[PDB]
């Protein structure tokens, strides 16, 4: 009954628990309802999923579409007005584990999620022989999320006082107050600028604790821009990110400069390892090294893209571990290098250098439990109290360790053909 | 056999070296409890969901080791106005606002009419590394190939491979006595990796039987390129390479996106143009077409480690009318790398997502014609996740 | 004594006078106060000299120094092959000293290579190299690819009329049609394969011909343009934006270069005993191999480099290309390089090296090849002018012979740095 | 006449005769015969001229057509600035005829801008674009940063001490003592902040300095060294693989010095009112950005490019840096520019036109600035040698004036690719 129907949503006390899956149904076919008006009135989140997928469905050109897709039984309480809008369910993405993988005197096994074949078992055979080297070492050279704003100035000689000004020891301390405030763990770093004719491109770098921290920088951005406009009122701020950052983009400033973390990691694999375990030899090794990765990116173009399949590692990783796997454009930047070891050069020095990892353990994805699961499996989940950015530091070591590992084995497959 | 077995009795004798379970879902809980005693915390696990899946899909074609899946939540965004159809598109994401944001630029587009989207160009590609004893031979390897008669004999022994195996031009380039070979071929509905390595597996087999002293370094030297970024993709394209348009009229620009026309243009050209330009960007003039594409990626059971090259998009903006006031916007994306049959969307889920677009498994009709929808439909929505976001940023 | 302006333009329009019975100080006070501009003078004035010498007697007033002149000379050049074809408004010439490296072994040949330039050391460098180079048997180079190009952009109403404009360019048919208006404009236009890319709306066009010995630009150029109007006649609501859409791409770095090659792209190579690395080179070949992998490789990766896979291939190509009578602003294209090293032969003691350089913009007919001095060194290699027997031939020789000098140059500055001054 | 060569060698060798006392054939006869080395004539022969002139004499007999050399001019040229400094085995000189573009306005002076080309028109198309500034009221530079750049290479046993050794370099104490030793080389050497990055167990360095009005590699170069050289005192493990790695990067394509910039970087703008864009330029200021955004913008970015988002600053640049004695090799990097085109004014009519050039590589002192007929249009400048009072300034205001005549280059060509024909 329609007009009932109506009576039992109006009552506060009452509300939309009582009324049937078809009733709310035939309240919108017929127009008494608007649809946007389910989101609010609909008490539990699960509820609301069941009845988007119905309406979905009828609309669809085959609607028994989402019959497969699973949505039941999932905590929607974490991501409903956090993580994802107009939730129609859950994509199960296989979860392997890779490991251990030895770095820096620990263990790691390593969850890793992925639909691509073989994947998994590679990079646990790429561990292997990283074990029975005696481990792989790894530092983080830098840490710094960005985010680069374009302003713009009447003219270039104006652009060019803000640029002169912000490269001042006085002005850049305003800044970095203005930025500061806005969170505990923001702290500016050096600004890099570029100048466009009347356009200033601002590189706000800054730590961010454990979180990637996209949205911290962002806010620090804004308040030091309104600082920045006080000492510079014509100054029009076009967009708070010109692209300069550069996230989700390749960009040869996240090569140069680094994004996030800047992270090398190196081992050595004995000769004996590199037959019995990687069936091929070092020579082998190093050839398509330098002709695959060196030559072959050379001669594609590629900016940042000198390794083997960084992507594959960082992406499975990333989609695991409640990352932005969209940031795997810039954090797959990745330099793979090889070369001959020992007292004979016999054994396999290997080194991968990722300039731009962007990580967080806290934040985003990481809210979510299943993704915390496999974070505390790396012993890196959450915020770390002792040390703020220790776990976001561990996870990027881990993720270079085992891109390192991925290197290891692909390339060893390549080799021996 | 090992079901009068218990699971503490079985990782017995895996601990001990001496060692094929007769259900799928047990396998995975045998391995979480091998894997759990590795673990400092052990309770870790507890989380990570495993209970219920289909686990046969999965095991042999797409993952090792598997201890459970990762529930990614999936939003929609539509209807997206496309071709003078509607498509309802799934995103699977963490990220908060991405699914309500590209709903909003498909909003936009409805009221503007609609979308419009052409294939360019389609053809997978894989760039194998070869050498000669000197640049001399290699040169010679290179003017071969590109005889009529060379590049004949090489589609051939291609194209006996496989079905959909028919390759179209190669590109070289020589460095010294180094030669890349880039082979493109179509390959069906699906992705095509598997298939084209095949192809070009027994195509330099049959080079090696003109150039006996050909050594074929690795059947990948980064040419093709794929899975990091390179120009070469850019400017030759991979996969499908797409063009997506609209014209978006002045109100709708107001009142859906809350900014201007003029406003938009502006930001378009100083951001995703002269901004990606001092950045150094090659492929990467576009706000945030990596957050769509990685959203269907996941959503539709593609290589989501390909949104490095498949995220390669310009987004153009111009004045538009006849009072130069409406808001002609178009994307290009040249190397789409996508599939319908193959990798992920032989799971059930993925197919729910692949099903809803209209675009599951092969086209028995037209091959490809389902892979080549589904970069089409990328690209859209693509375009609606910058009309969105760009208005967000500009206003 | 300069009598007025009237009756100097009564001289200046009389056809048995001209300009030859008007002053110095003459011409100055008509130029200084119109009647006639400036740029008119070579169009006028009895001799060549004459105009360059009132051209500079002009700009000295003008200057905050009136002597800065002084010591640019402009005396006996012959301005005759100048004028109206490779300058305007000209006040002298800058010699630029000439040295030779050589004999440069390539191919079976001897060339003793011309190069201009002024940076100390780089003549000696790039002749050791050559030194090197002769000793181990010579090098070998192959021409790889050969076209001029440009690279328009139009534009289409639409993005799927663009669309509708490539699919029919990739038609036989349709490219059959645009070839045949593209090889009308010259004898030597023969259209090769297009490259076709689109930016929404916009159709950029990589249009490629060989140009006899021609370095092509313009007979390029008007080939576009009738290929460009045929393409009207089939799309009449296509608008070409421009005759050069920066795709071609001309005197900018660009990826499209690199990867399909613009001129000429070249490959060399030369093997250099072990013997020869250590007596000439003051080095050895593991450590050539370690620096060109850590500099040329490595290094220009971390820099962010597209095509810059070299030591200093800019140096040789500038130097020869001043020389040679080249367009030096296309030093920016033509000094892609990538430098190659390994371990080779027996012993695995000598060094293999390979210089691969995609986009050798380059001729030996028109522009400054025009010109007698950089003839003279045309004629040292022995490819000054057109060949008649077989069109193309000295232009590819000179591209042979770049490659191979910066082969040579990257040897012999390779191996200082790798010895660090030892 | 000409004598044998025993009784030759002892005139060369008799130190109050030498070859001034043997004629030009028997000084061949004796290179002929294998008593001197051909590299050796420069140090035997007392003048300058008489080296080049037998160079030549030998340099013929070995051509194909031993006449080639005829036209190629060596005579009273001041070889005396060359030999040892500037070039090695010299057989003559190349004379590029000079052009005049001018006056550029620039700063509220006027320049007239020397350019050494043999390209059809390029000095009448620049001469262009410099009416159409001049008489658009001028324009305006800036000098965005300073410092010439050396790149090295070092190696350490480890990546995790390469990492170490960043780290060190990082800190304020470690930075300094590298900076005591680097300003000790030189008057003018100041390091700047130190730009690092690692590869494995790679380092690259990036050494920044002024270099006063040098464009200064050799100094920045010697400050490097003696910088390692302290560096190893500190990490004596460390090899020094390459005195420069391709880190700084020199005369080759690297977004490195589009990013960071290197030597001058530069920026420079006009405004050019509808009127003198119509009488001037022949067009509409609607048309010259519809051009620039889908040609420098566009075009550019589907061509691959990084830092080629101009139409022809290699064609100044180039033109400039060899009148004015410049290593024309460094235009590679030197010509990097974006041009930018807007509309401006009540009806969008006007053009606003800037272009910025991160790394304009350029010296009044040093290199081919020693010779005096690259001096002499130095001197045209205004910016001939060191500035005594304010140091760098000659340099500085060299970069503006490239930037300012690639910027009316730019105006120029665009104008002309917008009408056709
Ligand atoms: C990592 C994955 C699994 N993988 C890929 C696909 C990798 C792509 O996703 C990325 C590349 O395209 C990037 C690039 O190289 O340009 C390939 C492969 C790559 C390019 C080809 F043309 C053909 C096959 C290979 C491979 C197999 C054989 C011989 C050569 C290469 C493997 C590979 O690593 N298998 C493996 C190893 C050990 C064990 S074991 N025995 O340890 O379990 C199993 C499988
Ligand atoms: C699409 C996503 C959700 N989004 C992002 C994050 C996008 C990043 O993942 C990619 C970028 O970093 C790439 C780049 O531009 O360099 C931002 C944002 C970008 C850069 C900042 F510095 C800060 C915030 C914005 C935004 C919000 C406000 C004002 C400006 C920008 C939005 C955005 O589109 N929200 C939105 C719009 C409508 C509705 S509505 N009204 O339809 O529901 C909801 C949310
Ligand atoms: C060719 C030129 C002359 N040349 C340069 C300058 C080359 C620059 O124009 C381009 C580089 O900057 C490109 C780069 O590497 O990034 C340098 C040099 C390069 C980088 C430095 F940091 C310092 C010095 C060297 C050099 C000398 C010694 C030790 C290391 C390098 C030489 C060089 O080749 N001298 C030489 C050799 C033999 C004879 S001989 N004995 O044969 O006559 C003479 C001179
Ligand atoms: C600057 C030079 C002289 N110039 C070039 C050649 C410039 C090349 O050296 C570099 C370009 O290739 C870079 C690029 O755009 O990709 C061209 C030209 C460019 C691309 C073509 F396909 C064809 C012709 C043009 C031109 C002529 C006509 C119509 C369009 C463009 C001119 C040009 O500036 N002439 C002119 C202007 C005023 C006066 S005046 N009347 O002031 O004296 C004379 C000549």
């Amino acid at each position: 009954p329609n007009e009932e129907c109506l009576q039992i949503l109006g009552n506060a006390e009452k509300g939309a628990k009582f009324l049937s899956d078809a009733e709310i149904i035939q309240l919108v076919n017929a127009k008494h309802i608007p649809a946007y008006k389910l989101e609010t009135l609909i008490e539990t989140h699960e509820r609301g999923v069941s009845i988007r997928r119905q309406l979905l469905s009828k609309k669809l050109s085959e609607p028994s579409s989402l019959q497969y897709l699973p949505y039941r039984d999932y905590n929607y309480s974490l991501v409903m007005g956090a993580c994802c809008e107009n939730v129609i369910g859950y994509m199960p993405i296989p979860v392997g584990v890779a490991g251990p993988l030895c770095l820096d005197e620990k263990e790691f096994q390593v969850p890793m999620a992925t639909t691509e074949g073989c994947l998994v078992a590679s990079t646990n055979r790429g561990c292997r022989a990283i074990g029975l080297g005696g481990g792989a070492s790894s530092r983080v050279l830098a840490d710094g999320m960005t985010r680069g704003p374009v302003v713009r100035l009447p003219r270039a000689c104006d652009s060019a006082e803000v640029k002169a000004w912000l490269e001042t020891s006085e002005g850049f301390a305003v800044i970095k107050e203005a930025f500061d405030s806005t969170s505990r763990f923001a702290r500016l770093q050096k600004l890099h600028t570029s100048i466009a004719g009347r356009n200033l491109y601002i590189r706000f770098q800054s730590r961010s604790g454990d979180a990637m921290g996209m949205n911290m920088i962002s806010k620090g951005t804004e308040k030091a821009l309104s600082k920045l406009h006080e000492y510079f009122p014509e100054m029009q701020i076009l967009a708070v990110s010109g692209n300069y950052c550069t996230d989700k983009k390749p960009a040869a400033i996240n090569w140069i400069e680094g994004r996030g973390k800047s992270v090398v990691c190196e081992a050595v694999i004995p000769a004996k390892v590199v037959r019995e375990v990687l069936k091929t030899t070092t020579e082998a090794m190093i050839e398509v090294n330098i002709n695959k990765n060196l030559v072959g990116s050379a001669m594609a173009g590629s900016i940042g893209g000198y390794n083997a399949h960084a992507a594959n590692i960082v992406t499975a990783i990333y989609i695991a571990c409640g990352q932005d796997a969209a940031q795997n454009v810039g954090s797959s930047n990745c330099i793979t290098l090889m070369e001959a070891s020992g007292p004979t050069n016999e054994d396999l020095y290997i080194s991968c250098t990722m300039p731009s990892i962007e990580i967080g353990t806290v934040g985003g994805g990481t809210n979510l439990l299943p993704q915390q699961a496999c974070l505390q499996m790396l012993g890196v989940q959450g915020a770390c109290k002792d040390n703020p950015g220790e776990n976001a530091r561990q996870l990027a070591r881990i993720v270079c360790g085992t891109v390192m590992a991925g290197e290891l084995s692909l390339m060893a497959a390549l080799a021996a053909g």
